């Protein structure tokens, strides 16, 4: 009755956090930030000292997590379908076929589960862009990246593993959602 769970949506996946109704919602956006800032309610910007109470919000209402450059972003769908989203720009020479990079990655399915990340393993992914060496939609959304750049990739089946699936968990004819941070070229 005095507690309320709020669902922060960031564009990647649905974390939900629960709070006191006169909690400062500074405590929320504290542990949002600290998994991985400007947050959304019914499209009015949250300020952290305020409370669920004073915002009228009711258990499981959602928040907009913009994690996107100040200005905003924009998702864009290339002619083969795949979509991507820069979330940070960086700054550098853009990734070419035949450059090696290396990425931080976190995959998540449509259903919300997380399949993978490099962060996990604490590990960084390194490939050779343009190779093969990588399911379609990455071999084209990670060219144009540069380093301290984070890309939202939403790769349509055919640019994935289509109707076979891969590593069990993704099934077929999934659409995935990647984020990718070049760290290195
Ligand atoms: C010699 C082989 C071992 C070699 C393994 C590694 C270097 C370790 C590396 C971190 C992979 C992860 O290992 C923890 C794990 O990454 C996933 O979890 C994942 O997030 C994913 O989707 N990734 C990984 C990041 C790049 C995009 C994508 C991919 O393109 O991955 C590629 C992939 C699976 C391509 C298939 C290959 C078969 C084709 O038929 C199919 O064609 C459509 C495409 C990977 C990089 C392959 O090129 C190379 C390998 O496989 C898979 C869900 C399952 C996969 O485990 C196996």
């Amino acid at each position: 009755e005095t507690h309320i769970n709020l669902k922060v949506s960031d564009g990647s996946s649905e974390i939900f956090f629960k709070i006191k109704k006169t909690t400062p919602l500074r405590r929320l956006m504290e542990a949002f930030a600290k998994r991985q800032l400007r947050f959304l309610y019914d499209g009015i910007r949250i300020q952290a000292d305020q409370t669920p109470e004073d915002l009228d919000m009711e258990d499981n209402d959602i928040i907009e997590a913009h994690r996107e450059q100040i200005g905003g972003s924009t998702i864009v769908t290339t002619e083969s379908g795949l979509k991507y989203e820069d979330l940070t720009e960086g700054s550098g020479a853009e990734a070419r076929a035949g450059q090696t990079v290396s990425v931080h990655y976190t995959g998540w399915l449509t259903d919300g589960q997380k399949f993978d990340s490099s962060k996990d393993r604490n590990d960084p992914f390194a490939f050779v862009l343009g190779g093969g060496m990588v399911i379609k939609g990455w071999d084209e959304g990670v060219q144009g990246m540069k380093v301290g750049g984070v890309r939202r990739l939403t790769i349509p089946p055919q640019l994935g593993y289509g109707a076979r699936g891969a590593g069990g968990v993704i099934p077929p004819n999934a659409t995935l959602v990647f984020e990718v941070e070049l760290l290195d070229v």
